[PDB]
């Protein structure tokens, strides 16, 4: 089937690359207007009934708009709040900046609208010094993404009141600063990945064209995944995270197709067989290893789509369109392109030994091949040091802690928690609904309240167990249905709630009513408990599809196992010395970060994304081996051959992801900076410890009984054709 793909190809000749570079631009200038609409309610699992519960909640009672933006405030020149003339001043251009938005901001809320009050909460508003006072400034909206829209616009104006000496802090100007530091990061991207993969591309190659060309091939592949991806969140909405990363990291493994291309040819023309058919070869071997990788990496990717987040759906659908478009489209080009130009590449050069290293590669090997018992042990070893940090695992949500310490911002936050306690809570959310639709009665809601009551481990700051559970008051935005109803209160240990929250979903309230348990850590628990639950059939199918693919591929079983236990191996390893290194040693202070309990989507797309990169090295290295036995040598001669044509290409690959990883690494936020730390490990240390001594001392075991397969295990092999 890949001779007539070839024959295809190599007939179509010049006019492609014209209608292919018009059609990809034309997407680039139509797709550069993506990032305006952006959703940031994304990471919330909608089948958990917590969501539903609150969804509920705001239906009857409006959206909560109090705690978006707080501001503390503070008068200059040693003078205290007592002064009547110096809230004037506040007041006036606050005032004046609500009129110049009456539609973008409503009002205000604080101490000042009303100094003398009896208010148990109001008088708590100022600090006992008389010196920092806090005020809360309302935004509206129906949901977060025209609130945080019509916040940035209002940023500098509300901070520069008072002559800049007030101290913003919230929801929002969280979000601000994620934007912030993402734009920098965008800024940063290209600029410091340009001169890196130039240099490695001299490196590797040192010729002008074959350099110049993956540099373009990269940028017009980008170009067409921010398309696809802009047609695919036409339908559903995507969040940012997918920008700034998941399109780099194609374009970053999409160069080592490429590289693969530009070296190939190369060598080809070191042998000898003229511009017309030198497609002829490198076409169909280009085509059937980027099949399999794109093959595997789509395998790979596709089962994460069983779970329900949204937002590593999106992650999952911006990974897979990349892969495919970069593979398909890069290949067409890059073919057609060596086809035009022919064997003049080195032309121009600057100007517009080795054997000694095959031989101790060799040596190498033969070293490595003829021990493997003083290698096995290490093996042991490393997976006991590496099962030895699984223990030591913590999990919770997104907050404020991410963020790094430097940042005025959290400052802000920090000072209000420290000096001002107890403001911020996240109470639990007990939603009672009658199926008949009649008013509720308030001897139910009593007995609810001493139903919940019963049990203990619950805050109470006043100390009376009666005026526990108070009821949510209504915000002006919702229609009070009397069907409908809930009760909060706080809670000291986040730890202990999963208890807390699974003995209230436990107890049984009256027949007539029927209970929903929702909040921030209602929510985060079910989505802990469903993606502990579908962990292991989602890891089921994910090693069956792969080895049902590697099988498919060439053949043998004894392979895919030892590449299966290889693959759980290296999953394993590199997340246990990810979770260690920083627990053991005091290597967070070098990168300025601090402890926080990892959230689950993002290390299930990590393993994903180590699983498909270690994989893709495997079948690589099997790939060529099994083109080695094809030819019809022996395993010494195939595994030393294939060590000496590809450990260079091996490397340059190695070295281009740990460049991008280095890239992302200089950025700021620590979330990212924490799975740039997994995937460069994972990849350099393992790759490296892989090629170097574990694959060649592992492949000399078995022997001929490796490639013996029963007869309808080959019938299917010989029928397809496709390998």
């Amino acid at each position: 089937m890949f001779a007539w793909w070839g024959r295809t190809v190599y007939q179509f000749r010049y006019i492609v690359i014209g209608v292919m570079v018009a059609l990809c631009l034309g997407g680039g200038v139509y797709g550069i207007s993506l990032g305006n609409h952006v959703t940031q309610s994304g990471f919330y699992d909608e089948g958990s009934q917590s969501v539903a519960a609150s969804l509920i909640g705001d239906e009857v009672y409006g959206r909560d708009r109090t705690s978006h933006v707080v501001a503390i405030l503070t008068p200059p020149d040693d003078k205290k709040v007592t002064d009547k003339a110096w809230q004037k001043k506040v007041t006036e251009e606050l005032d004046q900046v609500v009129k110049d938005h009456e539609d973008q901001i409503v009002g205000w809320v604080g101490w000042l609208k009303a100094p003398d009050t009896t208010d148990p909460t109001v008088s708590a508003m100022k600090t006992q010094d008389l010196r920092h006072t806090f005020i809360s400034i309302p935004l509206q909206g129906d949901d977060d993404d025209e609130i945080l829209k019509n916040y940035q616009v209002v940023e500098p104006e509300l901070q520069q009141v008072n002559g800049g000496d007030i101290r913003l802090a919230g929801l929002n100007p969280l979000a601000s600063e994620l934007t912030g530091t993402i734009g920098e990061d965008q800024k940063r991207a290209e600029v410091a990945a340009i001169p890196l993969v130039a240099v490695v591309l001299f490196f590797v190659f040192g010729t002008v064209i074959a350099a110049a060309l993956p540099a373009i091939i990269g940028g017009l592949a980008i170009a067409g995944a921010l398309g696809i991806m802009r047609l695919v969140a036409e339908f559903t909405p995507v969040h940012f995270f997918a920008q700034p990363v998941v399109t780099l990291i194609g374009l970053g493994i999409a160069i080592d197709y490429g590289l693969f291309i530009v070296s190939r040819f190369r060598e080809e023309i070191a042998e000898g067989y003229d511009t017309e058919a030198a497609v002829r070869r490198t076409v169909m071997t280009s085509g059937r290893t980027v099949v399999f990788s794109a093959v595997i990496i789509v395998a790979s990717s596709v089962p994460l789509l069983l779970f329900p987040q949204g937002f590593l759906k999106s992650i999952t659908y911006a990974i897979i369109a990349s892969v495919m478009l970069a593979a398909i489209l890069s290949i067409t080009v890059l073919a057609a392109a060596l086809a035009i130009l022919g064997p003049r590449v080195d032309a121009l050069g600057v100007t517009t030994r080795e054997e000694v290293e095959r031989g101790f590669w060799g040596r190498l090997v033969n070293v490595v091949m003829k021990r493997p018992i003083a290698f096995a042990a290490p093996i042991l070893v490393v997976m006991v040091l590496l099962i030895i940090p699984l223990g030591q695992l913590s999990l919770g949500g997104i907050s404020e802690k991410y963020l790094p310490p430097d940042n005025a911002v959290r400052q802000s936050q920090e000072q209000f928690d420290k000096l001002f306690p107890g403001f911020r809570t996240e109470p639990l959310t007990l939603v009672m609904k009658r199926e008949d639709g009649e008013p509720i009665t308030d001897a139910q809601i009593a007995d609810m309240r001493a139903k919940a009551l019963t049990v203990s481990g619950f805050t109470d700051p006043d100390n009376d167990p009666e005026k526990m559970w108070k009821e949510r008051p209504a915000n002006d935005s919702g229609s009070k249905d009397p069907s409908v109803r809930v009760i909060q209160n706080g809670l000291e240990n986040r730890n202990d709630a999963a208890k807390k929250i699974d003995e209230l979903r436990a107890l049984q309230p009256p027949h007539g009513i029927e209970v929903f348990v929702g909040g921030t850590p209602a929510l985060e628990q079910d989505s802990i408990h469903s993606l502990f639950d579908k962990l292991p059939l989602m890891a089921l199918i994910l090693i069956v599809t792969t080895t049902v693919l590697m099988f498919l591929a060439f053949g043998s079983v004894v392979l895919p196992i030892k590449a299966a236990l290889m693959s759980a191996l290296t999953l394993g390893s590199t997340m246990g010395i990810l979770t260690w290194m920083f627990v053991d040693g005091h290597g967070s202070g070098l990168m300025n970060y601090t402890p926080q309990p990892l959230m689950a989507p993002m290390i299930g797309l990590i393993i994903a994304v180590i699983w498909g990169l270690s994989t893709d090295y495997e079948v690589f290295l099997v790939s060529r081996m099994v083109e080695a036995r094809e030819r019809g040598m022996s395993t010494a001669e195939a595994i030393r051959i294939g060590t000496a044509t590809t450990g260079r290409l091996i490397t340059g690959a190695a070295l281009i992801l740990a460049v991008v990883a280095g890239a992302f690494v200089f950025s700021d936020l620590v979330m990212m900076k924490y799975l740039a730390f997994g995937l460069l490990i994972a990849l350099l240390l393992d790759a490296t410890i892989i090629r170097m001594f574990l694959v060649p001392a592992v492949m000399k075991l078995l022997g001929d009984d490796c490639w013996w397969a029963p007869r309808w295990m080959k019938r299917v092999q010989e029928k397809l054709g496709l390998g």
